[PDB]
């Protein structure tokens, strides 16, 4: 099923989501959340989603793009569940990008983030990873990992001049 | 008649509007602009408006809120034309306030501006003033005068946490 997405302004979006236990991942309730998250993300045509975005303060992320409409210039991201992620920048180099949050509808803003990061997470199965990510994925990943710390891209705008509504940025 | 209002993102909103000549104020075309600005502001239920907001880069402002049946908690702002305004802060004291711009629809943000300023302008008749303004008016005035220097309140947000959509801030 599809859940409602919290819009910027609601304080839930600024609170810190907490860890997921090695037990919760087996609860029937959990499996349903994931499903919802996905079904929810897919609906709004997003590339990722964070538990809080729907109201749950748990370190749970969902990514993956179904190689579809809009973005015929945006690479793909494999479906995957990210739990209790922890990131570390590897370089001071930056890659600019116009981000848009689902919680901040109709607006995009220019945001520079590091382009080489070491992330450590865990999947629905319990396998723990520790690889080094780069390019677009790192961007996605970082954006999502931010919500877990109660942070929206708007907090990182390089220059407020470079921020506006889609309707008019496309002109 | 009513004119269209530029939304944040359009670059016109970031360019510097230029002065109005002692002649332009007599042009029949001018008088029409004013009428339009007002009729426009009145429609969107605003307290003020700047030429650029409708597409004209001329230092022209329009203010005015009579029967405050719309917004209570605030003073009255008498109808008036402000031309070629120049402000100077008089104190370092600040007064907080949740501003909303017509160019940034459906959103408010907390903004602290000085509360004692010396403004100098000129009216449709050509009379030049130089008085010291304070309280809510100064806020309005400063807000409006900002749009002439190509600045939106969003540029002055105290803390990005304190910024969101009306729909959800009223909770
Ligand atoms: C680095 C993360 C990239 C964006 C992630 C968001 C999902 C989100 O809001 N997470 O919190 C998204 O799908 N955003 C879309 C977006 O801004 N996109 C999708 C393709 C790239 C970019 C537009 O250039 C909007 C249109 C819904
Ligand atoms: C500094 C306050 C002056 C605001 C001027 C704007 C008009 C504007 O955006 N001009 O550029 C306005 O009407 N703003 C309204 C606004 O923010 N108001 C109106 C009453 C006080 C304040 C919020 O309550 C919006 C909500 C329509
Ligand atoms: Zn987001
Ligand atoms: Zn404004």
């Amino acid at each position: 099923s599809v859940r409602k997405i919290l819009r910027m302004g609601d304080p839930i979006l600024r609170k810190i989501s907490e860890p997921v236990t090695e037990d919760e991942i087996q609860t029937k309730e959990f499996k349903k959340l994931i499903r919802d998250m996905f079904t929810t993300m897919r609906h709004a045509e997003g590339v990722g989603l964070a538990a809080p975005q729907i109201g749950i303060l748990k370190q749970i992320v969902v990514v993956g793009s179904e190689d579809n409409e809009r973005y015929p210039g945006t690479p793909d991201v494999p479906e995957r569940i990210i739990l209790n992620p922890v990131i570390t920048p590897l370089t001071k180099d930056t890659s600019g990008f116009w981000e848009g949050c689902l919680s901040v509808p109709g607006m995009r803003g220019y945001v520079e983030r590091p382009n080489q990061i070491r992330m450590q997470w865990m999947d629905e199965k319990g396998n723990q990873f520790d690889e080094t990510i780069d390019g677009y994925k790192a961007i996605v990943y970082q954006h999502e990992c931010d919500h877990l710390q109660g942070i929206l891209y708007v907090d990182r705008l390089k220059d407020t001049k470079l921020f506006g509504f889609n309707e008019t940025l496309d002109s």
